[PDB]
């Protein structure tokens, strides 16, 4: 009766991770434990298969569409859920949830002053001098099919002038300390407000949506009735603005995951 709930190495799946094990154990006698340092998506989805986690934290629609279910990249947040859920239902009988109430989406990132520098709004700005431009990036995403680099030089015609992919953590330093030009920041993030950074438009619509949702067999969820109201709790509840808040908790202020999700919990009442 140990419900095991995977975390991928974000700062975001571990705090939503913890909440998830301690709206557990204050609804239910179900004890939980945590799987931590998953790399990725798939290390989440294989993980799953193996019965190595029970629940997936934090999955996000456009990252499991374009790579676990081999689809294009469909740009509509709506459909893009429904696809995933319906396709996550049919494929493995595993319930995508709907989303926790907040999108995680890439986002080219950069300091005010070289927007104004380089006036730049949109990504499709960076084109004009782009060879001169060092980018950072996380590990995944050079590689990654459909949303990676490969689609995102063949949808905005260019490339930049260096890569360096980096742990996420680190690209939020790296582009206030003119260490990068730009980088792929996750928008979730706290620290770009933090550091009063700029996101630029998207203007071309390359990236799909990533609205972020939990992830639990429907194997698990029939033989623990009581799971599915627990999560239900979360759901529709944490929107951009609070999860970038509550992530500035751990990355900023270096308070644990687990006491930043105590504490979230504790000022909504564990949603009775």
């Amino acid at each position: 009766d140990t419900i095991k709930i995977g975390a991928q190495s974000m700062t975001e799946s571990e705090i939503v991770a913890n909440m998830i094990a301690q709206l557990i154990e204050h609804d239910t006698d179900l004890n939980t434990a945590l799987v931590k340092n998953l790399g990725s998506n798939y290390v989440q989805h294989q993980a799953m298969l193996g019965g190595d986690i029970d629940i997936s934290a934090t999955r996000y629609s456009g990252t499991d569409l374009t790579s676990t279910l081999g689809k294009e990249a469909e740009k509509d947040p709506k459909k893009a859920l429904n696809i995933v859920q319906n396709e996550f239902q049919k494929r493995f009988s595993y319930k995508w949830f709907d989303s926790y109430g907040f999108d995680n989406t890439y986002a080219f990132t950069v300091t005010k002053k070289f927007a104004e520098k380089e006036h730049i709004n949109t990504v499709s700005d960076l084109k004009k001098n782009a060879s001169q431009y060092k980018l950072g990036v996380d590990n995944a995403w050079l590689k990654r099919k459909g949303d990676g680099y490969k689609g995102f030089v063949s949808t905005y015609g260019f490339e930049f002038g260096t890569t360096y992919p980096m742990q996420i953590g680190l690209v939020y330093d790296a582009v206030k300390n003119g260490k990068m030009d730009a980088v792929l920041a996750y928008s979730t993030d706290g620290r770009i407000k933090a550091y009063d950074l700029k996101i630029l438009k998207d203007d071309k619509r390359f990236f799909p949506p990533y609205d972020c949702s939990p992830v639990i067999p429907e194997k698990v969820l029939k033989e623990h009735p009581e799971l599915e109201g627990v999560i239900n709790k979360l759901i529709g509840q944490i929107d951009t603005e609070t999860m970038q808040e509550l992530n500035y908790e751990v990355d900023g202020k270096l308070k644990e995951p687990s006491v930043v999700a105590k504490e979230f919990l504790e000022k909504h009442h564990y949603f009775d």
